[PDB]
């Protein structure tokens, strides 16, 4: 019977539904989960809204199961609701086309500002419960707004000696359910592994239900962690194999990421000329709407069509790129390298990379920085019990004589930067 | 990574030329089940993927009929045409698919007869004209004059003894592949059965591959039709059971259709104030963009957010309804009736129905008066297949329901609304509603 294709019919707590039936939350119906993936995989039409519901539901399943199996952990009806709301809201902060936006646009548009989508999820959440008087409703259901709002934000963004103020250290395991940076395993990934496979037509053999059934809390170096039964390791292999498959075959897809950087090139050439209306009446730009949640609420995938359909001559440059995509005259792939050693090209350095490439004296045609797009692309210690970064360059010039030239600058840049030699 | 239903499909270069086109790319922004998304989180698919599927499926079937029966003389040209027809049959869908030609246009412009297939045919003509596809068809063995006719025809049926001008009667079976109004079975339905189930989380047991493998053409009353092996009837039951399930459980979903009528109420209250730019510079309205394909190309699901995010005070009324939906203060369900054994409700009559309901004097005098503006009434509409035996091949072996909603949500008003409704059914001779 018609429900979520992955979790089926989920029924939620009235508090959870209050949070959902909200414009700050509904906002997620208009954010492609895999962003520019849609333009390469027809199946991938899902948005963060469904995903978010998934993670909320899954967060609850796990906490509630840990509770039943181990009453000694003293997991409360309150603790559960909090974890659910955290899973529910962890993605509130995603901007147009998901990771493309905090990952590439903002660092190109505003290199000085450190902005992450989780920061945004925390502001967006605060603004959500403020603009909808959710606080009186939390109190109604046994929540302590002061202590718990802290707890919720904390499990979304980490700490804002024992770092956290939302829960004591003896309930530390609750901080590994929605976001687990250490062991990679959280209910967040479980959901999006399941649906990215479901829409990409990829085999997914991980069984989170089985995993949840056999999960437990236990001491690991005098610290409480979520462990998995040893006889559950074959299921864990099946997960990581899926993670590796979604990555190798979809998230790193050659043309898929090319398109992503074109869409970003469109937004940039349009940033000056699109006004988003914020609090008070004040107007913001795409890149700057992150400064006010009133406006950010209205910054979704819509912005793409707003440019596409525009008639403004100021926006002709942007329109033309978005029109490149419909026709499929994409930027041309020039090659791939990765940094040897430890170093990762830092986000603040993105804006300058094309200036660098274009300045590389190779050992016919001259190319300028405007002709190069370079995008940086980034991404077994689990506990049991018994009963990196790759750089691709594209060229905006599509003629044979220019690509040969572009490859020449690229190979040299890798040379005098000490990145791995590209493959012919 | 490919289509989750057909996997990796590779298409003819002509097909790709048609696809890499703004008139076609338009379909990336039309929710397949329209207002279904706001009730089933899974249903985020658009007509673009669907269209590709039907294109691909149209080809599979034609090409298979061809190999099994060379005597039918099915050409490389005949195949390409059927593929393009399947590929373009949905070009004319407007914002939120069926919600638009089925309800908005009949409320917005009751005088005009508009169907989405008409629009698919104009949109297609405009597509191959705006992208110089015709020189490319000739390049691949197509006869633009004869074939463009053929394509349009299998999308909209005869544009006017043997009705069609695109193909002779001896290749009549080609006209039952993409759109089959008679027996219900076409590759169109097969695709959207498969993906509506795939996104709705519904079991779909029909196996179109098996069906395609055992399909054949054969004489049925001196007419060439596509028949199915008799031993394929259990697969056919599995199909119809899925059709009925997608209908009972999803396409007729109580709250799903309510939301659809609110979105329609929003577009209507916004129709005056949104301008769409067409050919020449001329400006059109939502309801009127169907008169010019330049503008229609730019009429997609975007129009929804354009209203939602709008700051215009003229558009405050519309905004408020779309905001009703985010908050989930929906119109309230009042009841269901059908016109069993009565004359059905024609599309031209939709605009007048609320005036009727509101004018129905109920038997007992009611503590509240309601006006037409307070009622939303929506009309909701929707085994003779031919078989053959291995032995002797080549020869063959509800309708409309009306629901009423109320825009007033207080208890004392709903009770009133139900009263008008029950009476309207009375003096209209529709079935008595269920308590
Ligand atoms: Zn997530
Ligand atoms: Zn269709």
């Amino acid at each position: 019977g018609p429900g979520d294709p992955i979790h089926g019919h989920i029924e939620l707590h009235p508090l959870l539904v209050r949070i959902i039936d909200t414009p700050q939350f509904q906002r997620l119906r208009y954010i492609k989960q895999l962003g520019g993936g849609y333009y390469v995989f027809p199946g991938a039409s899902h948005n963060r809204f469904e995903h978010s519901l998934g993670v909320g539901y899954l967060a609850g399943c796990l906490v509630h199961a840990l509770g039943e199996k181990q009453p000694e952990l003293q997991i409360s009806e309150r603790d559960v609701l909090c974890v659910q709301i955290a899973g529910l809201c962890h993605d509130l902060g995603h901007g147009p086309f998901s990771h493309m936006f905090d990952g590439r646009f903002i660092p190109l548009a505003r290199p000085e500002v450190k902005w992450t989508h989780e920061q945004g999820s925390v502001m967006m959440f605060e603004h959500l419960i403020n603009s909808n008087g959710i606080k009186p409703v939390m109190e109604q259901y046994g929540l302590i707004p002061e202590e718990d709002i802290c707890f919720i934000k904390e499990q979304i963004v980490g700490p804002l000696l024992w770092p956290y103020k939302g829960r004591p250290e003896n309930k530390s395991f609750l901080y590994e359910i929605v976001s687990n940076k250490r062991n990679g395993i959280d209910v967040d990934k479980w959901d999006y592994f399941a649906r990215d496979c479901h829409h990409l037509g990829i085999q997914n053999n991980f069984d989170y239900k089985r995993f949840i059934k056999f999960a437990r809390v236990c001491e690991v170096d005098n610290e409480l962690r979520i462990c998995a039964r040893d006889k559950e390791v074959g299921n864990l292999y099946d997960m990581f194999h899926t993670r590796n498959s979604l990555h190798r075959r979809a998230y790193q897809h050659k043309v898929g990421n090319i398109i992503d950087t074109m869409i970003t090139d469109a937004f940039l050439k349009a940033d000056d000329y699109i006004e988003i209306t914020g609090a008070g009446g004040k107007k913001y730009r795409i890149s700057t709407a992150i400064d006010d949640m009133e406006a950010y609420t209205k910054l979704t995938d819509n912005i793409f069509l707003e440019i596409l359909y525009s008639t403004d001559p100021k926006l002709k440059d942007a329109r033309e790129i978005l029109k490149q995509i419909e026709y499929r005259n994409l930027f041309k792939y020039v090659g791939e390298t990765q940094p040897t050693g430890q170093i990762k090209i830092k986000r603040e350095d993105y804006e300058s990379l094309p200036k660098e490439v274009a300045s590389a004296k190779p050992k016919d045609v001259k190319l300028k920085a405007e002709d190069f797009i370079v995008d940086v692309i980034n991404m077994d210690h689990v506990s049991f019990y018994c009963k990196e970064q790759l750089i691709r360059v594209y060229c905006k010039k599509v003629d044979r004589k220019s690509l040969y030239a572009a490859r020449q600058y690229f190979v040299q840049w890798c040379a005098d930067r000490n990145f791995t030699k590209p493959q012919d």
